[PDB]
């Protein structure tokens, strides 16, 4: 039980580590699909990757 | 107790997250004055700012 307590709170501590390397994750990914979206309409009429 | 425990494993994140934050602090600067002396080498040449 003591065992079961302790990793309990280790994962209540992950879990708020996660969340929040999720939301530093997603507001990079946002900004990176915006470019390339816009990379995209710019290099539209180029044949070139 | 139970509050020593949390605050200790907090502690220690903030600890994790900190080591990480003058990691990545410590490689940006050694890329900028790589730079930097990149740029003042190939800019006296010229009489520029």
């Amino acid at each position: 039980n003591v065992q079961i307590e302790k990793t309990g709170h280790q994962l209540e501590e992950q879990k708020k580590v996660l969340f929040q390397l999720d939301e530093q994750w997603k507001q990079v990914h946002g900004h990176l699909q915006v470019i390339k979206i816009q990379l995209h309409q710019e290099g539209r009429q180029l044949n070139l990757s």
